[PDB]
């Protein structure tokens, strides 16, 4: 019943789960999957999973579609290539490195390939419960030492539909194809409407500065425009420390939310649990209707944030802030 | 008084300085430099600095050589391109992303260019005190909020006294493809070996260099960046050390080495206990400094942590772990103790 758990709970409650906790681990070939937030733990709001894997010369999965789930690919570290296509639109591919993001709405064909030896892919899937597929195809892993990974169609019920006619394009240059795309060389926009895949390289997407509680920079990844009926938001939030004269705000939202620290040290105080400090890869989950406070102990922290509903923490900070063109906040309060 | 400090001390002593602490910050144009370890703070053993900067369409510094300093470029986050050339050898260039490493021995022409918006370059220079150059080039920055960087002839002689020798004829090559040039190079697509020849620059992509597994105090994986082979008389080692937790049945070892050493956490949560100071837990980018001859203990509270480690001398912690370990081909440690 303590706040920190080794596997996500089997019912909705506040919790924190450390990076590389057991988290119902399974392996699929050389890949190791951890389920930090599950359907049961989030009341089916979303799934937050981590995949660690070594370099592979082959695709990590055969090309496929999910008709009822929206997947979000975030590169925690290392690098992996992601391919995506909607309808008959041109097929897109990007090589994601640390902090890069790839959006895969429902009905978008996709696959990936792990490039670097110490690669970690954080997946946020909406709605929650998609992890059953990985329990099913996976082999349970005890992983006593908590090592990141181990050194070395008919799945319609799980919402997986094969796309055997898809051929991942092979004309990648400087991490992107086709050639007329912007990747780490300029600004990236979110898709103009729902249904289309899109990618945002670390620090190149739109940002908003909120100065109500110290400085926080929200970099939206998914908004109402893209989520539509899937009804969620996703972004990174970067944070300064909170000045001594500023009260750390208490929040209570209609929907569940969660974050995974990427950089820095973030303290979270949820419900009646102790204020707890989270470091890299650690995850905090807050049920809808539960009060919480968070602040950065580090001088700069950045977290990956997901929320069920259209008016979660990220959107609130955006609406209370202003457009902003830097990954850094002002030097003066 | 307090193990944690906001600026590197003006003398040798155990300390920890948190990521983005003031650290006697200066700005050089859009770049913000923090001096986590200085000549005075390390007894002149080495300098460890952090440079945070936005994308630039221009070189971050005019091409130059240092005759008496060995520089080490480590990419904490973001990305920057680095060019390097030893004498008449082929000019090399790589685009470094998170966890990538570039080695620049004495007498090697080099320059860099910041590519990504949130870029952080950790520089380790031997011997220490090299930072005086940046005190001169730079303008003091108060940076009250500790933001990573601030949003939006005559010199010839001066620069030489700082061990900076301009190479005006050097033209950084412009035929980069997939983050590397020339074509016959290995970058994120295969193993990188440390240079077998002293004086030659070399690069190691994250996780692609040689590694060693030490199983004496839990699992630790050392990934050497600089060894005696390369350092020679500069007399130091540089590597990353990855760590598992320490099993309850294993005693966390107490270490002491003649030379000063230091580390900056890259990933995870690492507890350090130095001398008679209280144990302190370090996170992303935090730096711990241990004077030579001072006893210290460290362990990882995270299930996996990785630190960038530098040591003065030929047989510091990283070399010790290697000597007590075995060749290893994975960035992960075994699943069983
Ligand atoms: C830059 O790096 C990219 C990878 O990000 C390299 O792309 C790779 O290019 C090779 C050679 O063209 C492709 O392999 C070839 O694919 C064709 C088509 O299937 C096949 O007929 C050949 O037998 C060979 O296997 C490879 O698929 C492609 N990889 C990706 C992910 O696109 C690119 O070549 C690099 N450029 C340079 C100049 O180094
Ligand atoms: C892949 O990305 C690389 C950068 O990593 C691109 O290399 C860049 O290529 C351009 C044009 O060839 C170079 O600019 C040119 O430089 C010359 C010489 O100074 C000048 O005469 C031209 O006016 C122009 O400015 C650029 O310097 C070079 N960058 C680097 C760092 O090498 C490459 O073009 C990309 N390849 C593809 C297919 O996208
Ligand atoms: C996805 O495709 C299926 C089958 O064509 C279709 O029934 C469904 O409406 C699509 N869903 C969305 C959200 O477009
Ligand atoms: C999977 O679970 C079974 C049943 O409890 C166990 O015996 C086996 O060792 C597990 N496999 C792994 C790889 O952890
Ligand atoms: C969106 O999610 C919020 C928060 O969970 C929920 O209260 C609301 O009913 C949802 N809206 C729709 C139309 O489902
Ligand atoms: C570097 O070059 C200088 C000037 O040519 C030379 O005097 C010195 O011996 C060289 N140093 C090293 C370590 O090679
Ligand atoms: C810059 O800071 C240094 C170190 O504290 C100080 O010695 C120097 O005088 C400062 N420069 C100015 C102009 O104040
Ligand atoms: C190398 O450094 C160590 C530790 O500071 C020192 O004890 C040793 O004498 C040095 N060796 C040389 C050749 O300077
Ligand atoms: C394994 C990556 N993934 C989960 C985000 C899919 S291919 S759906
Ligand atoms: C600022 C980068 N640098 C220090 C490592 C040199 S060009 S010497
Ligand atoms: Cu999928
Ligand atoms: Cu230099």
């Amino acid at each position: 019943s303590s706040l920190i758990v080794e596997d996500a709970p089997d019912h909705v409650r506040p919790y924190v789960i450390r990076h590389y906790s057991h988290a119902r681990a399974v392996t699929v070939d050389t890949q190791l999957y951890r389920f930090y937030v599950t359907g049961p733990s989030s009341g089916y709001a979303f799934t937050l999973m981590g995949t660690n894997a070594p370099h592979s010369d082959a695709l990590g999965v055969l090309p496929h579609i999910h008709q009822k789930h929206y997947e979000n690919f975030y590169c925690n570290k290392g690098s992996f290539q992601l391919w995506a296509q909607s309808g008959n639109e041109t097929q897109q591919t990007r090589v994601l490195s640390s902090g890069d993001y790839g959006s895969v709405p429902r009905n978008v064909t996709h696959t990936f390939q792990i490039q670097d030896p110490d690669t970690e892919m954080t997946g946020v899937i909406v709605p929650g419960g998609f992890e059953d597929l990985f329990y099913y195809l996976g082999t349970n892993a005890t992983d006593t030492t908590h090592t990141p990974y181990i050194p070395s169609s008919t799945l319609q019920s799980f919402d997986v539909y094969a796309e055997l006619s898809f051929t991942p394009r092979t004309d990648t240059v400087n991490g992107t194809a086709p050639a007329n795309t912007v990747w780490h060389t300029g600004a990236n926009a979110l898709a103009s409407t729902a249904g289309d895949p899109y990618f945002i390289a670390n620090g190149w997407g739109p940002k908003y500065l909120n100065s109500q509680y110290g400085y926080q920079i929200v970099a939206p990844f998914v908004t109402a425009t893209q989520a539509q009926d899937t009804n969620y938001t996703l972004s990174t939030i970067s944070m300064s420390t909170t000045p001594s004269t500023v009260t750390v705000p208490t929040w209570s939202f209609p929907g569940a939310c969660a974050f995974q620290v990427q950089e820095g040290r973030v303290v979270v105080q949820i419900g009646d649990y102790a204020a707890t400090e989270l470091g890299s890869g650690d995850v905090a989950f807050i049920p809808g209707g539960v009060e919480f406070k968070y602040y950065s102990e580090a001088y700069f922290s950045k977290v990956l944030f997901v929320s069920s509903g259209s008016d979660g923490l990220d959107q609130n900070l955006v609406n209370g802030g202003e457009e902003w063109s830097s990954v850094s906040f002002p030097a003066d309060w």
